[PDB]
């Protein structure tokens, strides 16, 4: 239909050039695909009640971040308990479930050259209670990440490593820290005060495209929504912060003193969601696609040859949604740097992978919790439809939708290779 | 990996370059192609190449399909050549690395305001034979096209119709004889008659890129290698010729006189067949994918979407082929739109579908002749190994090397909706 | 390599690693992103004009040559605030602070006079007190006129009529503030000199999270109009009570910058808060920086494929002058303009080349600065017997005021871009000078 | 109507396959022919009356092959080009120059022969304006060839022709020392495989393009037009396709030296290149040749590019050039601009040699001098003018081009102009 064509800025989409594209952006076409920039919300006093914590996660929040630079271990785990009671307080109704994953922000090295005691120690705790990501302080090169893998020792193998750029030397240093992290973090609130203020955009804009390039998360991070910390609305700066932040590419946007002491924890949240969902429509896809695979190497890897396959696909008929299977999640990591338009519905038996891939735009993890079948293909597509299912109660998909589902030819991780065009019935 | 030898090799090094121009500067006459010729040859079986064991020389120089022109000959004429042809093709079924489907073309003689009664007898005469094509002369307007598919009678509405446009109404009412038409000849002999010589070229151009854009098979004819029906070597204009119609993007290159009456048949099918190899490695894949991707509408069938999912997977890990299960040859048809580097293997039980794919380019096909499996996906595998047996016989596939494979979900033509990306082992 | 291995020879590595010139020879968008480097510094002068809004924080003489030196280049007087006899005075101290630096031509920096209407509020069309404010901005000379909230054509229609005939060379720059203006964009552009994206009322008007799609979508129109479009509002907030600004607002000059802008403003930031200068020096500093992280070769190429044919000769020459200067890096465009045409048609390719014009119209010298790149030279001589020799003169003056500015150097390149015959209308001539 | 015309449908095209699409076999050529013709002079294209009709079919350069006939037969044969060429110079305002060309017979067994020497020696005697050098190999060989030519002969094109495997593998440094370059097809497919010259001949091709240096096509375009009256619809097509790959020059071998119709030879490759240059895609191309050259701080150079681009922005009927050497023309033809390049020239060799650039039309200037340059300067742009309306170039109304100099002399263009006429 013709009404279809008119929203989710599908006549600035079709355009040929940038230029026309801007030109054809329209206030009056709403955004129909779900928000696919994850938000991290940092907990503290004013989001630390299992009643708030249940509001953040209906408001969008996906990650909660624990900022070890202030309280106690004690602190941190009633936090991590706070988190997870409301997370699991929706787990009743599996097909409307949101995992929530839970980030460690580390103190830092301070004047110390590497890894601090105070660090060995969090990073031991963040290990102890189950922690999914860590957000690693002022990395300045890759013996600082190697430092953070050892510390979380042979337990904390599966834990994501996303290295916080904070000043010169992590800017320079960038390619060798990015290739041996999970992800980065712009965090600009340091590095603002590290590098001159005036160029703290084009390092976040470099690192950026870096981070799109290789196919690892970045997340935006400081002073987003600052104002929203005392006032129930933004600055028309604010606003053009986080909508720009999505254009530029970031997987995940952040709130600190926004969410963590704040008046307005729950409305920025809010916001965030309403803006990421605006400018996720007005992305040119047509140029950003053609060039992440111009510039994708060349891969004998099925994974990687599956996706790409898959997205195009996606692209051809318009499909609603990319249904994956993964185990680690790192085959829908592989679908999601592509940017295709289609959400990447991510179907996973571990919670951990779940939570984790909250940090990769535009993946929807589903927890399954049902013990596995007897026959595997039939497991197979138990879990595709819990995709479907949750997808169509969830306002992803309807009847008459095109999907591509994207599965591998043995059990464990690694053995992605197929990709199926299916209509939604 | 595949080592710096196999990246010098069919010209890998102008396939990467940026820029036409830049692709133009990087050809090597040292760089040797690799991959199976995959422009057809059509020969038109005359006195010079009428008995079986000339017939032979030719299957083994390369003749793809056997054209008889009805503008000369009886029909007691035509049902001998067609028996020479079959018998020198069956000479190779106890040998399957030499085995060659060969399709049957029947040339009409032509109009008369529309269908002459000599053209209604060789039709009706072509159905009784089981000839796999027709190549319609003088085709000047879409009823034309339906006198034609209505002359092919009951039994013969499988025949493919390629039409002839030799005219200036032809070029004029092109759009609707391809939408009606299965392909299109561009028969510059009397082409080149009914309008000045000096268009002919953009006649050709013309056609080619709009059977192109529609996915429908065009062959270029006549005069390609004209010298050679008195000397053994073509002239410089000759090799061009040939070069420039395959980078045109024609599907099939064909030989009249050359093979008909000429003192070199086997000579001018070992030309054809070896400049087609060099023109072939020479095709700027980056942008003529890219345009074919652009210009082809979004679409909702999934033998479309899949096909589009499938090249674009082959082009990324350089697959050694695609092998896909085809009954109609349509599956195969919609991979070869999109002119991807790989050899497109396509495994049929029916022995029509086989001759007929020859009309798409870089399509090989097998001929499956076992009984079918109780167990359906069982039945699926064994073609499936069956390509991949004779692509290492013939020297396209070696273990270790990635192919795609293009299937459906259910028995029965029309359901392509599944590729998948296999290890040789 | 190739296509600048010889001018890499010539200029030296040194000058490829300044204003993000790796990063401005990428072959995809995202290449450039991956290429900008903090340590790439900025080279070119800064091409986005500054507006300040004066008010008791900016209204001194000494306050407001400090503001010039800083980097403003429009003074904005809001109406909607004072009153004739106060906006009186700020244009008499804007005058004599820029007066001040007169003594010298070679380095003078025009300032010009924006009055900014205060709204027809509740009413459908121009108010009482907007015609009694437009005659006092015609009676005092002002160069602009900030339209406030224009939702049709109409409106400008009759704010051109309440500037009556002796304020006809006025700008008048519409700002689109509501979802009609915003509905109503293509009529609005095509009556007005200009726009403005008076983003204040417009996220009270609209949902706050769209003004972004409205910004952006304004400013490409405005660019492939040619016409000029300032970015406002809130764009360093914080800087009203802090001396630093936050994260989000230095990214949002830079970002109003990348989209196109030709003007960025301040309202309150230089009005009434306690850093006016400061805020005027930051939007400097982030200006520079922005610009030389455009990506000129996906730029040019589309601003050249979305223009039609022209047979219009200043036209033609204008893209003929901005494709020569990319071919050798030149350190300027140098245009003798009336009435300041030659020069926006040239700042509308967005030259990397910065525009020197040349003019006797201290009015025309003052309003292009609402075009990006144009930086005007007001030439006070009088003429020549000779037309060609006074020709001459105009561009050794712009040549010389670029030496002694820094813009041009001993064995730059320069392009001069002239007409045929005296008189407004007439460019046809480019010429390539080599700087001796 | 003036956008049905001249393949404008296709030319508007944003892909190269909706280009093809849009080519119209009823889409009439307006523009002059820009490729041209190079005819090799024989015993059935020798006579004064037969030459004349050649030069009014559209051969711009004679080609005098040196491997067959004496000293004496090729002295003969250059005046009687010579007395055809001036029985036109009566009308000065559409007087056509005629560049000749001499083809050394080559090393043979042998660099340089002794015979090659003479032949040389021979064509800087007689004024020859370009040399084909054959079996070029190395740069070297090129150095050989303008030693031989002598301090006389310095002003003589070297056009390298590439017929063997180290040619093309030692192209870069034989372009790099050359004039220009021509794709010798007969002994490159003797000296390699015949399948594999295409190859060769386009990436030459784009390499000169590249370099901004003339290339030609050459042998058995039209082949069998030696003895029958309409070429194969192979020859026909090799000869657009040539044109469509880039080619500044296409050339007749037996086909005009000692074939049965010369002149309708010369009238094939006429109307085919006309054809041919209509279909050019020069949204792409002028993309790409701006993108792949180089930066520069040469005026001449950045000029070039300014007027290039201003004819394409206005559909500019003609760009008009103001040359000493031809320099100037060159380096507007090297962006292929849409707009014929006329060039104004005093010098009568420099106007027959810029027949190696394609879309340059030489106009010789024999008007008096203007005794103020500015005024000699506007005089000879109303030249160029005034012969491109009578031509066919330019109407009242047009816009045009104007590439001049600041001063006198070679080498100090720097001003382009926009000028309407009338
Ligand atoms: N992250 C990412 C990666 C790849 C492509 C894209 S993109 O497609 O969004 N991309 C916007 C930036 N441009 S631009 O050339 O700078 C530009 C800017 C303003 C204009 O009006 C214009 O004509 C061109 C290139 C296209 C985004
Ligand atoms: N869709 C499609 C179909 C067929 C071939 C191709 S193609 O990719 O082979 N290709 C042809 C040639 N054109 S061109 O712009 O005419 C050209 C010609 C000569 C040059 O030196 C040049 O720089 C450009 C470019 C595209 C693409
Ligand atoms: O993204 P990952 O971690 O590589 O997981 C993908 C894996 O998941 C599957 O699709 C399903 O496997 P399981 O039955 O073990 O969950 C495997 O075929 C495939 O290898
Ligand atoms: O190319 P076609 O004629 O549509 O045939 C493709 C068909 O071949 C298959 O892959 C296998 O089908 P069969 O087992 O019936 O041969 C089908 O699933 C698919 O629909
Ligand atoms: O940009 P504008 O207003 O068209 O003015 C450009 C004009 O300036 C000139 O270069 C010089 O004109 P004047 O001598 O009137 O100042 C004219 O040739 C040209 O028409
Ligand atoms: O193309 P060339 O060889 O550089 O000659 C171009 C020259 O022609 C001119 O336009 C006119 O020069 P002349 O007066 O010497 O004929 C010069 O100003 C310019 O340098
Ligand atoms: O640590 C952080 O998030 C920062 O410095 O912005
Ligand atoms: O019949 C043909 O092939 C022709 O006329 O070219
Ligand atoms: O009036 C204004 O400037 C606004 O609303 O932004
Ligand atoms: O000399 C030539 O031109 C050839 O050999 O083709
Ligand atoms: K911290
Ligand atoms: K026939
Ligand atoms: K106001
Ligand atoms: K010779
Ligand atoms: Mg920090
Ligand atoms: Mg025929
Ligand atoms: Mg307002
Ligand atoms: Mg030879």
């Amino acid at each position: 239909g013709t009404a279809f064509f008119q929203q989710q800025q599908l006549p600035a989409a079709m355009a040929d050039t940038f230029l026309e594209h801007l030109c054809l952006l329209d206030i009056d076409s709403e955004p129909v695909a779900a928000r696919s920039t994850s938000i991290i919300a940092t907990i503290g006093p004013a989001s630390r009640s299992v009643e708030r914590l249940k509001e953040m996660i209906k408001a969008g929040m996906n990650i909660a971040r624990l900022n070890f630079s202030h309280g106690s271990h004690e602190y941190h785990a009633e936090s991590i308990a706070n988190v997870r009671e409301a997370v699991e307080s929706f787990a009743g109704s599996p097909l409307s479930y949101r995992p929530v994953a839970i980030a460690l922000d580390t103190k830092g090295p301070g004047s110390g050259p590497g890894l601090s005691e105070q660090d060995v120690r969090d990073l031991r705790f963040g290990v102890e209670h189950g922690v999914d990501i860590v957000f690693a302080s002022f990395v300045r090169k890759a013996s600082d990440v190697a430092a953070v893998r050892a510390a979380l020792g042979p337990e904390g193998h599966g834990i994501k490593i996303i290295s916080k750029i904070e000043n010169h030397e992590g800017v320079k240093r960038f390619d060798e820290i990015l290739e041996v992290s999970d992800g980065i973090m712009v965090a600009r609130g340091d590095l603002g005060i590290e590098i001159p203020a005036e160029k703290v955009f084009l390092a976040q804009k470099m690192m950026i495209g870096r981070c799109n390039l290789a196919g690892k998360p970045v997340v935006c991070a400081t002073q987003m929504l600052e104002s929203m910390i005392t006032k129930p609305r933004p600055t028309r700066a604010e606003t053009s912060d986080v909508a720009n932040a999505v254009l530029d590419g970031a997987d995940c946007i952040m709130l600190s003193g926004e969410t963590a002491k704040g008046n307005f924890p729950v409305e920025a949240v809010k916001m965030q969601h309403a803006i990421a969902r605006e400018a996720e429509a007005a992305v040119y896809h047509r140029q950003l696609f053609e060039e992440l695979r111009r510039a994708a190497p060349l891969s004998r890897d099925p994974t990687e040859v599956t996706a790409i396959g898959a997205v195009e696909a996606a692209f051809k008929c318009c499909a609603a949604a990319i249904i994956v299977l993964t185990t680690t999640g790192r085959s829908a990591q592989l679908l999601s740097r592509y940017r295709p338009r289609a959400a990447v519905i991510a179907v996973t038996r571990s919670a951990q992978a779940a939570r984790q891939v909250h940090l990769c735009r535009g993946v929807f993890p589903l927890l399954y919790r049902e013990p596995p079948e007897a026959i595997w293909a039939d497991d197979v597509d138990r879990r595709v439809q819990f995709g479907i299912e949750s997808g169509k109660l969830r306002g992803f998909l309807r009847v008459g939708d095109l999907v591509i589902v994207v599965t591998g030819w043995r059990p464990g991780s690694g053995y992605t290779n197929i990709m199926r065009v299916l209509s939604i019935s």
